[PDB]
């Protein structure tokens, strides 16, 4: 039992690392700094570029140390992509928006006691 990375600590991780990107995309989606179109440039939309792929590598090291979650880990990457795909235009794309909260609400499914409970058990 590879114990180097911590397993709670890292699937804790993933959900805080999705629904906190959840957060910091709303707020980005929400408040679009020019009161139309949203800068690429902004914190927020650098925060969330890092978390996209800070999150991705991340997923990628999830699986690595468990493989039963590729369904979380592939929806949560299915997140990602959505994010950097909403985030990559000046002004947020309804449709691929509701897609990116679509995902959410299945990788929210995961997080809120599916197989984490059981993952993070002791």
């Amino acid at each position: 039992m590879d114990e180097y990375s911590p397993k709670r600590h890292d699937v804790a991780q993933l959900k805080f690392l999705c629904e906190s990107l959840y957060d910091e995309g709303i707020a980005t989606l929400g408040d679009s700094h020019h009161g139309w179109v949203n800068d690429p440039t902004s914190a927020v939309n650098l925060q969330l570029n890092d978390l996209i792929e800070h999150i991705a590598s991340f997923v990628m090291s999830f699986k690595i140390k468990y493989p039963d979650d590729g369904d979380l880990s592939e929806l949560v990457e299915e997140y990602l992509d959505d994010t950097y795909t909403l985030f990559s235009s000046y002004g947020i794309n309804d449709p691929e928006l509701q897609r990116w909260q679509k995902t959410k609400e299945r990788l929210f499914r995961l997080f809120s006691g599916e197989y984490i409970s059981t993952l993070m058990k002791t």
